[PDB]
């Protein structure tokens, strides 16, 4: 086929497995299931796909974890497939390796870390309760538009001190960086995102505020003042993490819960299991997959990797590996050792994961106590979409208002 880059001389023929991360063949069975074909019998630990310009894929948690730990061989400098995307990608601190990475990571951790989440608690609680109550007596909703998008996005826009009317523009930009529809390259989307931030960063360096953008723009890295460019590159990433992560994960969880009455009942009768259920859903419905670039020629697990070779290291795949979790496709809220790399692994561990867990846990509690019984709209065929971050196209839900409660 014409979508397959010619196999490089140095890549073994028997290791070819043409997986397409933006449109995987088994997509209709579910996106996690679609990626899981990389872990079927007779598929190697490390394969090469000729799709998307050609790149390596580590298919098992063992290799995914090791590579993320080895930044000297596997650089974050070019972290996105395809190559053109990875080269344009200059977000901070993600496009940097240690030692230079760390000083910027401490600054970002200040604006979205645990202490910030704690002071955001009550507004997060209120917004969820507000959205769910307004939806409740209607007996139906389009969950992606009606909750999964505005709940975490409005929360981030509050944190960042940005107007909610900007959401449609910014959301479109982030989605082109993760699941491009074709209208925009990563380079064009990033430049437009930077174009948005530039005058906001300048004005908030003259009149500082208490919002995340003011804090980054006026911050210091290892004792020296952060530049305008640096702040722009850091803020841009924060918008991506805030607009296209939790949004997608909530839909996966709620799609599951609508199709599994036994599981809803388990959390209704025992609400104190909601944190544990959150982690299991985080495992079973993992959704992010980026990677690294080789700094030099390097033999990795019997395979010869050449300098400049890209390797996808799918965070999603680790927890779905039966070698980390028995019956990985089954959801067990009582699962004893929930193993995953959903928030990443190595020096680039997710800084927003504490914000993410709170948003997930609150949604679960506040939805189940108000709308305990619900399901998918009759006849609805749920479509998923695949990319750097995967998601749900639409999730139509129905319920009987009489079965609901007000808290
Ligand atoms: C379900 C929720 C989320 C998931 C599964 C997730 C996933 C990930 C992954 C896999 C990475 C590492 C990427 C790599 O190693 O190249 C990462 C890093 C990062 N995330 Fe999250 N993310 C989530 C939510 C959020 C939120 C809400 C924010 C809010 C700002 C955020 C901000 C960041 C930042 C700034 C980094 C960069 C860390 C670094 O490069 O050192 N994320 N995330
Ligand atoms: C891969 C990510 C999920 C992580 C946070 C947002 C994201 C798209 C970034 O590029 C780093
Ligand atoms: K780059």
């Amino acid at each position: 086929n014409a979508n397959l880059a010619p196999l490089p001389p140095h890549v073994p023929e028997h290791l070819v497995f043409d997986f397409d991360m933006y449109n995987p063949s088994n997509l209709s069975a579910g996106v996690q299931e679609a990626w899981a074909v990389l872990q079927e019998s007779n598929v190697p630990d490390l394969v090469w796909t000729r799709c998307n310009g050609g790149h390596w894929i580590a298919t098992r948690g063992q290799l995914i974890r090791e590579a993320y730990e080895d930044y000297r061989h596997f650089s974050s400098e070019c972290p996105f497939i395809p190559r053109e995307a990875g080269e344009a990608y200059d977000f901070i601190p993600t496009s940097m390796d240690p030692p230079e990475q760390r000083q910027f990571r401490a600054l970002a951790n200040q604006v979205v870390g645990m202490p910030v989440v704690d002071k955001l608690e009550n507004r997060i609680q209120e917004l969820a309760c507000s959205l769910i109550e307004s939806l409740r007596p209607q007996g139906q909703c389009n969950f992606t538009e009606d909750y999964a998008e505005p709940f975490p996005i409005r929360i981030f826009m509050l944190l960042a001190g940005l107007p909610e009317e900007d959401i449609p523009h910014l959301k479109y930009l982030t989605d082109q960086m993760t699941r491009p529809d074709g209208s925009m390259t990563f380079a064009e989307a990033k430049e437009a995102l930077y174009d948005y931030l530039i005058p906001i960063i300048e004005q908030r360096r003259q009149k500082p505020g208490t919002d995340a953008i003011s804090i980054v723009a006026n911050g210091q890295v290892n004792g020296r003042p952060i530049t305008s460019d640096e702040a722009k590159r850091m803020c841009g990433l924060l918008l991506v993490g805030g607009l296209d992560t939790v949004v997608n994960f909530l839909s996966f969880s709620m799609e599951f819960l609508a199709k599994s009455p036994e599981h809803r009942q388990e959390l209704i009768e025992r609400p104190e299991r909601i944190p544990a259920a959150c982690e299991e859903l985080l495992r079973r419905f993992s959704l992010v997959a980026d990677g690294r670039i080789l700094t030099s020629d390097y033999e990795f697990h019997g395979v010869q990797l050449k300098k400049g070779d890209q390797i996808l290291l799918p965070q999603m795949l680790s927890g779905l590996d039966e070698r980390e979790n028995a019956a990985p496709m089954h959801v067990d809220f009582s699962r004893q050792k929930v193993s995953h790399t959903t928030f990443g692994h190595g020096s680039h561990l997710c800084l927003g994961q504490h914000l993410a867990r709170r948003e997930i846990i609150v949604t679960l509690k506040e939805w189940l106590t108000r709308i305990p019984d619900f399901s998918i709209a009759p006849g609805a065929q749920i479509q998923h979409k695949s990319g750097i971050v995967s998601g749900v196209q639409a999730l139509p839900l129905v319920w009987d208002p009489a079965t609901t409660k007000a808290v």
